[PDB]
């Protein structure tokens, strides 16, 4: 069906995200100290996922209640995966910044917040307004744990 079909390019953005988000988890949570590239490589994987997300949904038509209350489910399931990432990595400051990271550590997460926030913005457009509450509150955990983690690695 067509409402099938309309709210799959959100959940395939979405998916993809999510993706990499897990990639990034699962190597911080392998890292403990020394060389970081594949880890930092790991997080700009994530940005490219959010800017090919931005190029898919920019000019899609606004969602219908039923096709937006699907996405609910999906983009709960990324912030919690985000929320936890963070965490992770924020646990991992110490051989991170050790082992001279720091810096391009936070530089790639405030390129990650300029990505989301934009991504989070053009969502939040798309649904009608019975979701624009729960849409801020969406929008607003992903800024704020991403924040949580720039102000980890700042200094
Ligand atoms: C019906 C739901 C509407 C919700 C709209 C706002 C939330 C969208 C989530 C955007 C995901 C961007 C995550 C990038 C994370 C990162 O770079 O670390």
């Amino acid at each position: 069906t067509k409402d099938q079909r309309d709210v799959n390019v959100f959940k395939k953005v979405l998916e993809n995200i999510g993706n990499a988000v897990t990639q990034f988890n699962n190597d911080i949570l392998a890292y403990t100290g020394g060389d970081a590239n594949h880890l930092i490589h790991d997080g700009d994987a994530i940005i490219k996922a959010t800017e090919n997300g931005l190029q898919e949904l920019g000019p899609q038509p606004p969602l219908s209640l039923t096709e937006a209350l699907a996405l609910v489910g999906p983009v709960q399931g990324v912030n919690k995966l985000i929320m936890k990432t963070v965490d992770h990595l924020i646990e991992k400051k110490g051989p991170l910044v050790g082992g001279g990271y720091g810096p391009q550590v936070k530089a790639s997460l405030q390129k990650q917040a300029h990505a989301a926030v934009t991504l989070s913005e053009l969502v939040s457009s798309k649904v009608p307004s019975p979701l624009a509450p729960i849409s801020k509150q969406l929008s607003d955990q992903v800024a704020q744990a991403l924040q949580k983690g720039i102000e980890a690695f700042s200094i």
